């Protein structure tokens, strides 16, 4: 049955709640983004109204076959009315199409649900700056001080420089990038752009990417693997066996693989700077794990909350153990005492 932290009090709404069958009293289902742990349950047989971004709505129609009459895409940064309640969608700085949702309840309460987000100071100048928020439903994925990671910009610099060096030393090396969901597209697109190649991929992944409004996508991606020296493969195939196999399939076009696994976090971060990262190597295959995150670090999360000063925080992640919950609640109290709210 539906957990309380997916339910918006004083409305008929739910958020990211499609795996519970018909939720009692739900008149509209919102979807923050197209990741399977959040859309799980949607299909062509869903007949309740779904509210979401334009990009998310493209993906629902084309990938899951949800019928068009039930998809209600909303523009960003725009006050809209849903079943008599004012809502706004804000950019979540997560994956393409991912939003945060502001709800303005009829009794004066204002609620922000972050969905999945990577907090950024740019958010301190959206429609959030303009009123008080009473309740924050917060993506607490990395809510512990050990989770530090570099900016996305520093991680993409490292990846472009590494790949450009490798292919310039050996014009017969192939670059491979792992993927399993939308998100982290900058990794493979920035590498392709520095090498003057398109990114080659399966027809299914190409279709997914064409749903995203990314300018000049026909320009950067392709299904013709032969013509490309940057290949996208499932994340599961990013190991020595999977990559030796792929290299066999390229018919002696290539004699080395440099592969990237963009992970969220790995405990290498506590002891290492980005500059100091090294691959795992076997034979003519090297694998780099790079800390490209689409969730807030601990310090990013803390800053956002100390700026917003909500009255009540409801975590949405790590809520299944008493130790995790207690840890998070202790950090929330620290933040509030330090900031004076
Ligand atoms: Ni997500």
């Amino acid at each position: 049955t539906c957990p309380f932290y997916k339910k918006i009090p004083g409305t008929g709404f739910t958020v990211d709640a499609f795996q519970y069958g018909v939720v009692e009293g739900c008149t509209a289902y919102f979807l923050t983004h197209f990741h399977s742990d959040h859309y799980a349950g949607l299909s062509k047989h869903f007949t309740f109204p779904v509210y979401c971004s334009e990009i998310t709505g493209n993906l629902l129609k084309n990938k899951l076959h949800v019928q068009e009459q039930y998809i209600h895409p909303l523009p960003l940064d725009t006050e809209c009315i849903v079943n008599g309640v004012k809502v706004v969608l804000l950019d979540a700085n997560h994956c393409p199409g991912a939003v945060m949702i502001l709800f303005y309840l009829p009794n004066g309460t204002v609620i922000l649900h972050t969905g999945d987000f990577r907090a950024d100071p740019s958010m301190e100048r959206s429609l959030l700056a303009d009123q008080k928020v009473h309740m924050l439903y917060l993506d607490t994925t990395y809510c512990s001080p050990e989770y530090t990671f570099p900016s996305q910009q520093e991680v993409i610099r490292f990846a472009i420089n590494t790949a450009f060096e490798a292919v310039t030393l050996n014009p017969h090396a192939l670059v491979v990038c792992g993927t399993y969901s939308i998100g982290k597209e900058k990794v493979f697109l920035a590498i392709a752009d520095v090498l003057g190649s398109k990114v080659g991929m399966s027809q299914e992944k190409y279709k997914t990417l064409q749903c995203l409004n990314i300018p000049e996508i026909n320009s950067l991606i392709t299904t013709d693997m032969c013509s490309s020296l940057v290949h996208l493969l499932p994340m599961m195939q990013i190991n020595f066996k999977g990559l030796q196999s792929h290299l066999k399939k390229c018919g002696g076009k290539y004699n080395q693989i440099l592969a990237f696994r963009p992970t969220g976090w790995t405990h290498s971060n506590k002891f290492t700077r980005i500059a100091d990262v090294i691959p795992q190597t076997k034979g003519n295959i090297s694998i780099y794990g790079i800390p490209y995150s689409e969730h807030s670090s601990y310090l990013e999360m803390k800053r956002f909350v100390q700026w917003l000063k909500p009255q009540k925080i409801i975590p949405t992640v790590n809520v299944g153990t008493w130790k995790s919950r207690s840890t998070m609640e202790k950090y929330f109290r620290e933040w509030k005492l330090e900031a004076g709210y």
